[PDB]
C-alpha cells in the first residue's frame, strides 16, 4: 500500500518537489511559526479543518523522531543523517499545511505552479525576487476525536495487535479509501499520517543499526493511533469511545472481584 | 486538573483572598453556627441547594483533617495555617450563600474587599457588615448510605490512583467548568480537592517526622475510594442503576459459591 | 496577572517577534508621524477609536520614561543604552502598531504581520531582496476623552490615593477575566492595559538602576491617580466619579472651620 500524504488536499508528492531541497524553513522557524497563530484552534477539542488533522500528527511525528535520534545520541553523527532524509520530509508536511491554513486551499496549489515555472527558466530570464506567498506547544493526537490519551492508558500493552499485524488490516479493509483523493471522514486523514509516521520512522530504525526498544515506546504508540482509528472506522466512530469506558471499569477493578474474560468490542 | 471549589457559584479562589487572612472566623463559630440554622436541612435527605451538597462535604472534610491531626500528634498547628484557612472559607462562603443570598454574598466580598484598600480617612467609618434587616451522611441526599456503601467489599474499590485519572479522562472538561452540572458534579468537585488537601498533608508530617502513608490509606484512602467510585459510576451509568448494583453485587458475594452466577456482577452500556 | 497589550486588538506578543528588533522606527521618527497625521484626534476628547486611546496611553508612557532616564543621568550616559534595549524596543512595538493600524487599518496589519513572517522565514537564497512593505489603505491629556482634566484630579491631595501594590491587587480582584479578554468592553479597560503595564516598565527600570525611592512621589503619583480613577469609573459608573470630583473640589477648597470634617465619600 502506497499512500501518498498529500492526495487529497490536490497536490502530489512530485508536484511538490518543484520546490527545492533548500526552500522550506527550519523546524524551528515552522513550529513557532504554527503555534504563533494557530495554537487554540490546534489544541481545540475539536477538527476545525482537515489541514488541522493533518499538521496535529505532523507536529506529534516529528516529537517522536526527535526523541528516538537525541536517544541513540546517548547509546553526533545521527543528527545529521535525520535533517536530510525525513526531516526534510516533515519540512515539507509543516509548511504546506501551515500555508494551507493562512493562504487558503488553492493560492498555495497555484503557488507550486507559480514557482514551478520561476525555478525552470534559465538564469538569464529569471526576475530576481522569488514569487513569495503575498497578502491573503503540546497537542492530544485523539483530542478532536473524544478520547485522550489518559483514556488510553488504561488499555494494557499487549492488548493492541502488531504493528505489522495493524497496517495488513488497513490495507486490506480500506486500501482503495486511503488511497483516493478525497477525504471521506476525519479518521481517513488522521489515518493516512500514521502510516507514513511508522513508515519514515522505520527507515531511521534500519539505518541506525548500520537494541530495538522502539517496539514499546515508539511502536507501542503508533499502535494506539492504527487501532483506534481502524476500529473507529470498523465498528462505529462512538461505539469505541463507549467500549474504552466500560474497558475502563474492567480494568479498574482489582483480582477476583472481575469476570476474567475482558469485554470485547463487536457490533 | 485544577479545580476551583466556588468556581460554580461565580466566585474565584483570588476573589475570597482578596479579603484579609484574619477577616474569617474561627471553624468552631462557624461548624456551630450551620448547625444552630442548618441541622434540620444539612441532614436532610434531599439537596434543595447546590450550597447544601458543597456544605455536607466541607463539614466533613474538616473532620477528616482532624481524625488525621489527632492521630499524627498521638502517634509521632501545622492544619490551622494552611489547611485551617482554606477551611475557614468554604464554611463562612456557603453559610453566607444560604442565609443572605448568593448574589449579596458576591457584592458583598467586592464592597468590603475595596473597604480595606481604600485609605482610612476617605472611606467609610465602619465596616458594611452584611444583614438583610452534628453527623451528616455523604450519600442520604443520594439515596444510598453509609452502610449500603459497606456491605461491598473493602478490596472492591479500586486504587485511588486508578479513579482520579478516570475523572481526568471522562469529565475533566466538565469538572472545571463554571456550571454545577448535576449535584453529582458538585460533590465531586469537592472529593477531589479534599484527597488533595489530605495528601498535602500526608506528605508535610513525611518531611517532619512511612507509616503515615499506610495509616491514611487503611481508614481514610479507603473512605475516600468509596465516594470516588460512586460518584463516578453514578455519572457514567446513571444514579438509578448504581443502587441496584450495589444490591446485585452484595447479595453476589454473600451467597454460596456453588448456587450463584459464575462469573460476578459488573455494570456496563 | 499576565496581561497582554495587543490581545485585545487581535495580534498577540509573541506574534509581533515575527518582526526583528532592528525594524521599527525609532521612537522619534514615530512621535513625528503622529503628530503629522494625528494630532487633531489625538488631542481630542472624544474616543474616536480604541487605537487612539492605546496611543495615547503610550505617548504618556514614553513620555514619564524619559523624565527618569533623564533624571538618572544626574543623581548618580550608561542608561539610555538600556532604556533603548528593554523599554525603548518594547515601546517601539506598541508605537508602529497603533500608528499603523490607524493608517493602514487594523486588518491589513494582521495580514502584514504574517506576509513578514514568511519572508524572514525563508532562508535568503530565495526570498525576494525586497521587505514586503505596506503602503496601501504636543501634549497629551490622559483623561480628557473620559470628561476629566489634569487639574481637575490635582485637587485630590496626595495621601487620599492608595499605594500602587494596593491598587493593582484591586484591578486583578475585581476585573481580571475582563481584563484579560480579547474584547474591549469600555474605554476604561483599554486604558486601563496601559497603566498596568506602564508601571511593569518603570519598576523594571528602577530594579536596574539600583543595580531612586522619589518614584512613587514624582510618577507613581501619576500612575496612582490613572489606576484610580479607571478602577473607580467601572466600579461606580463614569458619571458619579466625574460628579464626585466637582465635589470633592468645593471640599478640599474651602479652609478650615469652614468645610465638614469629613470627606465627601464615593457611594453607590
Amino acid at each position: 500500500m502506497d499512500i501518498d500524504p498529500y492526495k487529497e488536499f490536490g497536490a502530489t508528492v512530485e508536484l511538490l518537489s518543484f520546490l527545492p531541497s533548500d526552500f522550506f524553513p527550519s523546524v524551528r522557524d515552522l513550529l513557532d511559526t504554527a503555534s504563533a497563530l494557530y495554537r487554540e484552534a490546534l489544541e481545540s477539542p475539536e477538527h476545525c479543518s482537515p489541514h488541522h488533522t493533518a499538521l496535529r500528527q505532523a507536529i506529534l511525528c516529528w516529537g517522536e523522531l526527535m526523541t528516538l535520534a537525541t536517544w541513540v545520541g546517548n547509546n553526533d553523527l545521527v543528527v545529521n543523517y535525520v535533517n536530510t532524509n525525513m526531516g526534510l520530509k516533515i519540512r515539507q508536511l509543516l509548511w504546506f499545511h501551515i500555508s494551507c491554513l493562512t493562504f487558503g486551499r488553492e493560492t498555495v496549489l497555484e503557488y507550486l505552479v507559480s514557482f514551478g515555472v520561476w525555478i525552470r527558466t534559465p538564469p538569464a530570464y529569471r526576475p530576481p525576487n522569488a514569487p513569495i506567498l503575498s497578502t491573503l506547544m503540546d497537542i492530544d493526537p485523539y483530542k478532536e476525536f473524544g478520547a485522550t490519551v489518559e483514556l488510553l492508558s488504561f488499555l494494557p500493552s499487549d492488548f493492541f495487535p502488531s504493528v505489522r499485524d495493524l497496517l495488513d488490516t488497513a490495507s486490506a479493509l480500506y486500501r482503495e479509501a486511503l488511497e483516493s483523493p478525497e477525504h471521506c471522514s476525519p479518521h481517513h486523514t488522521a489515518l493516512r499520517q500514521a502510516i507514513l509516521c511508522w513508515g519514515e520512522l522505520m527507515t531511521l530504525a534500519t539505518w541506525v543499526g548500520n537494541v530495538n526498544y522502539v517496539n514499546t515506546n515508539m511502536g507501542l504508540k503508533i499502535r494506539q493511533l492504527l487501532w483506534f482509528h481502524i476500529s473507529c472506522l470498523t465498528f462505529g466512530r462512538e461505539t469505541v469511545l463507549e467500549y474504552l469506558v466500560s474497558f475502563g471499569v474492567w480494568i479498574r477493578t482489582p483480582p477476583a472481584y472481575r469476570p476474567p474474560n475482558a469485554p470485547i468490542l463487536s457490533t
